[PDB]
């Protein structure tokens, strides 16, 4: 598990020039008390604003999503976990498509969500941290991997 403060670095360096990140969060999710605090600290921490966006069903998500566009101007779109209702195939269709057609790279939290056009994801190992890519929407929105990861970067086969 990569902490979400090592993780919104990582997008620091993906995502050249980001200001502005949005996040959506399932209201059912475990370990809001923690997590939701680490993301402002976070933000403070890489330069880089965080806005929540919660949602608690699917027909939040929508709704949810225009919000972060039009209250917000995010630049990228980060989805945590996907115990509940970030791991169905509706929300995960819903998000991604939804996230390219405004100009946002999608960071997600497992390679699911890669397969069906979210950039990067991540995972923890004994040497540390790798980097998991979804190499033709990675390419076409102009992700680049720090030097450091230029071994310890996979392709997601499709």
């Amino acid at each position: 598990e990569v902490t979400p403060i090592q993780q919104l670095f990582l997008i620091k360096e993906l995502k050249p020039g980001i200001a502005r990140i949005g996040v959506i969060w399932d209201k059912n999710a475990a370990n809001r008390d923690e997590v939701l605090p680490q993301l402002q600290r976070a933000s403070a921490a890489t330069g880089i604003k965080v806005v929540v966006a919660e949602v608690a069903s699917l027909q939040e998500v929508a709704p949810q999503f225009r919000t972060l566009l039009r209250d917000h101007q995010v630049e990228a779109l980060w989805v945590l976990e996907e115990s509940g209702l970030l791991g169905q195939a509706a929300a995960r269709s819903f998000l991604i498509k939804n996230a390219t057609q405004a100009g946002m790279p999608v960071f997600a939290p497992s390679e699911t969500w890669l397969k069906e056009g979210a950039c990067v994801t991540w995972r923890k190992d004994a040497e540390g941290i790798r980097l998991v890519v979804n190499k033709a929407v990675a390419e076409a929105m102009g992700i680049t991997i720090p030097a450091k990861y230029q071994d310890r970067t996979a392709f997601l086969a499709m």
